């Protein structure tokens, strides 16, 4: 499912992610926005072999088991694929566990790219939450 910016705002905001970790709903939405255009079916392999996954591209090297990346840990417990599902829940749990890792939303290369700085507010504006 290609998720609208506003209907995003909310599914997540519901979720829990509005500040978790510090972090505003409008960090999380450009985040999405960078990463898979908001679309939860969104896959990218890398070189290493490992390949990303859903709404906020989740690595299979750490986070999930996709059964074809030798030595990935799946943290989330979670098959890859359970990531690209029209329900957003997988991957928020999975995104909770990722920003409490150590390195904030830095994990996420889009975010720290074009998000990290900017007036992300913009995001989640004239949106009804």
């Amino acid at each position: 499912k290609v998720f609208g910016r506003c209907e995003l705002a909310a599914a997540m905001k519901r979720a829990g992610l509005d500040n978790y970790r510090g972090y505003s709903l409008g960090n999380w939405v450009c985040a999405a926005k960078f990463e898979s255009n908001f679309n939860t079916q969104a896959t990218n392999r890398n070189t290493d072999g490992s390949t990303d996954y859903g709404i906020l591209q989740i690595n299979s090297r750490w986070w999930c088991n996709d059964g074809r990346t030798p030595g990935s840990r799946n943290l989330c417990n979670i098959p890859c694929s359970a990531l690209l599902s029209s329900d957003i829940t997988a991957s928020v749990n999975c995104a909770k566990k990722i920003v409490s890792d150590g390195n904030g939303m830095n994990a996420w290369v889009a975010w720290r790219n074009r998000c990290k700085g900017t007036d992300v507010q913009a995001w989640i504006r004239g949106c009804r939450l």
